[PDB]
């Protein structure tokens, strides 16, 4: 696991795309870019 | 702990609403009801 | 239809809020949610 | 079953009693009566 | 008014209850209740 | 600011996406995902 | 500290090989070089 | 035409691989790095 640091507006964004209630921000993340 | 069954919009209506990647169910509903 | 789990206190906070006996979680939530 | 009538004022403090969400009125009667 | 259904036994266990010939069930549980 | 936690794989694959040498996870992101 | 210049094309595939979230274009060309 | 940092240890370094006088840091860094 490696540690990125985000500017507050890109964190809430992100965290606005959850789909499945508790997961990570890597699953969020990589929904969101197709990867 | 408990389970709580919701229809699909309220599930994701729900998800759409966390703050910190990660938390759970609780922690958003808890929230959102200022309880 | 999806499933949440949330903690003991806050699932019988929910179920005092049913108006309808017998209604739905997803009735109760988006009565107290406003929606 | 049979079907009784009961004022609104009654019927309200019946339902939140609810414990079980969903549960039918006579659980939440036997429950309040020890019956 | 509202309506609730309870069952067959239950609803004997009330109607025994009567202490004033003729009452309603609002009457009859709220005596039981001490509401 | 605020931190998240990606898996290894994400991590380099954001890295990667780099145009502007030195710049912010939050600069590369942003780029990615087009807000 | 010393400045150079590159062309656009050479300096993207430089960019490119971050390996580490703004890192230095000195780390990244030491690490492509082998030094 | 992009500008680029690097320490000076690395500069020189790269200045010693010049093959044709006059050329420039592009010709000296694609031929090193075999782009
Ligand atoms: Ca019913
Ligand atoms: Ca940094």
């Amino acid at each position: 696991m490696k540690t990125i640091e985000v500017d507050d507006e890109l964190y809430s964004y992100i965290a606005s795309h959850t789909k499945h209630i508790g997961e990570s921000a890597s699953d969020i993340l990589r929904r969101m870019l197709k990867f």
